[PDB]
């Protein structure tokens, strides 16, 4: 054998003397083969959930996942059931589909999984520091407690006329509408809905100063910060290219603006309750006694607005697109508007919004068929055992939960692919805890997360903007419905979703034709 141990040696030297043709050829075929072999070996573990097969190492199933994630999920579900892992741009994602999925990931022990470990690389470049996913979970919990303290029923009662004012101003002044000079037109909902979202959100959460700056060049900074919030930040987070530093410019620029306004409200004492900025100023002292720096506060503002911008605008687009081919639902929604607002002689209020169940059902149903975030991740911190199986999810893996996939399942939603607001009759609540509650720092929320309809997640990371979004979407749709009818151009229909972005947007252009319900109606106020 010693004459073979000489030969491993010899053979080794001859490898180092291959032409660079075969050397490069080998540095690609050696890893390709080991990859394929490791998988076959992997499939013989019985404490591991089935791993989706793939050819290209590191990249894994990222193509099909990234492009059509629900269909990926469905085919995986058919060959392996509800638990399966797949590889994604260097990471291993264990997907648990269905309500026990929600349970296993949303109700995971703090010690078992990390949300900030998963998200901070995407969000921190964008929002700034010391906030959201750039702090310990405990801090997050109190930050949510803060924000949510400006998301009160009385807050909502002041925001509603402000939001309405913005919609009306938008109809009057935007080149997309100009209702005072045109009775009909075509809009890209993907153009209109983002401006409407930022305008209304800005004016209400950030106040009238901050809204006004959007009428200037300053608005482009929101657009710059916007582009840095993209999945590419997951694999290539900081690359010395130009989109990355207009991003960082904007983060600095916008944050500075808030601090400018923050500090000068304190150097006066223009501290009321008008907006979230007032609120966070009066209310951002942690339980251990620390106060949020002005910088942190501002970064928390950026985060809050960013999160409500994309989800809400997408939902707003989808509502318009689904209704554009359902003049019966527009008709139904309009009658409810007339009955609740007494033919329009009542002014819209947060209270009156709550008495529009069909309106809220449309929001509800849209959020069902078009959940904004098709995937939520965690990273596993301790080996997790999955009941009732032999599976251990080893630390360093990622768990992926996808309530939006469950939303589109016939098992839990009869005719799941049919837009039907009436599947929610006598049931228009944004959401409700259907049993016992629990509190993590920002208020009592559902303890069980087994509801097959989970648009806002659950557990410690559960959303806190649900009521803001229904408020915004409510006022928005109330006014669209009372002002306009709208339909598709010839042979157009509901676009299919673009899953590749951070949010599941419709595939643009998604155009609708509007026409005034009342051609001779003039929106008041003044423009130049
Ligand atoms: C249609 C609108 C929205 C939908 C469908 C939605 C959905 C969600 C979901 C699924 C989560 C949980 C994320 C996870 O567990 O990994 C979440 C979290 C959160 N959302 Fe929303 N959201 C919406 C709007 C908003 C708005 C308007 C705001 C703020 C004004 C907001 C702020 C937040 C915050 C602060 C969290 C906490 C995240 C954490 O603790 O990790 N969201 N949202
Ligand atoms: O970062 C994320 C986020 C990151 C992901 F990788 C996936 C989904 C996400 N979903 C949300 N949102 C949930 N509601 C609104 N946005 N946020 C997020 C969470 C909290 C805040 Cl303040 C802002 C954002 Cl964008």
């Amino acid at each position: 054998v010693g004459e073979a141990l000489e030969y491993v040696n010899i053979g080794l030297s001859h490898f180092l003397a291959l032409p660079l043709a075969q050397r490069i050829s080998l540095i690609i075929i050696i890893p390709f083969i080991y990859n394929i072999v490791w998988q076959l070996l992997y499939s013989l573990r019985k404490d591991r959930p089935p791993l989706v097969f793939y050819w290209i190492p590191w990249v894994g199933s990222a193509v099909v996942y990234g492009m059509k994630p629900y269909e990926f999920f469905e085919e995986c579900q058919k060959k392996y059931g509800d638990i399966f892992s797949f590889v994604l741009l260097g990471r291993v994602m264990t997907v648990y589909l269905g309500p026990k999925g929600h349970e296993f990931v949303f109700n995971a022990k703090l010690a078992d999984v990390s949300a900030e470990a998963a998200y901070a690389h995407l969000t921190t470049p964008v929002f700034g520091k010391g906030v959201i996913y750039d702090c310990p979970n405990s801090r997050l919990m109190e930050q949510k407690k803060f924000v949510k303290g400006a998301l009160t029923k009385e807050a909502f009662k002041s925001y509603v006329p402000l939001i309405a004012e913005e919609v009306y101003k938008y109809f009057r002044d935007s080149k997309n509408f100009r209702l005072n000079e045109r009775t009909t037109g075509t809009i890209d909902v993907m153009v209109t809905q983002p401006e409407m979202t930022i305008f209304t959100a800005s004016r209400s959460l950030l106040g009238k100063e901050m809204r006004a700056k959007l009428d200037t060049d300053f608005a482009y900074l929101y657009s710059d910060l916007d582009k840095g919030f993209t999945p590419i930040n997951f694999v290539f987070p900081n690359l010395p290219l130009e989109h990355y530093r207009k991003r960082d410019h904007a983060q600095k620029a916008i944050s500075g603006t808030y601090m400018s306004l923050i500090k000068e409200r304190r150097k006066n004492n223009d501290i009321q309750d008008r907006d979230l900025i007032d609120s966070l100023m009066k209310n951002s002292t942690y339980k251990d006694g620390v106060k949020m720096t002005d910088q942190e506060i501002a970064n928390l503002l950026i985060g809050v607005l960013m999160g409500g911008q994309h989800t809400s605008a997408a939902t707003s687009a989808w509502i318009l697109l689904h209704l554009a081919e359902r003049p019966d639902v527009q008709q139904e929604l309009y009658e409810e508007q007339m009955r609740v607002l007494d033919g329009g002689k009542k002014e819209l209020t947060y209270d009156l919004l709550q008495e529009m169940p069909l309106l809220n059902q449309t929001i509800k149903e849209t959020l069902r068929m078009h959940h904004p975030l098709h995937s939520l991740f965690r990273k596993v911190m301790k080996d997790m055992h999955v009941p009732n199986t032999s599976y251990a999810i080893p630390a360093g893996y990622h768990v992926l939960v996808s309530p939006g996939y469950t939303h589109l399942r016939d098992e839990y939603f009869p005719n799941a692919h049919q837009f039907n607001i009436h599947r929610w009759n006598n049931d228009s609540a944004s959401s409700y805890s259907v049993g016992e509650e629990v509190d993590y720092g920002f208020g009592a929320i559902s303890k069980g997360v087994s509801s097959p309809y989970l648009p806002f997640g659950g557990g410690r990371h559960r959303c806190i903007g649900e009521h803001f979004a229904y408020c915004q979407l409510g006022v928005l749709m109330s006014i669209f419905i009372r002002t306009l009818k709208w339909h598709y151009p010839e042979g157009k229909t509901v676009p299919p979703p673009d899953f590749t972005s951070m949010v599941t947007l419709p595939t643009g252009p998604a155009k609708i034709i509007w026409e005034k319900r009342n051609p001779e109606q003039k929106i008041g106020g003044r423009h130049h």
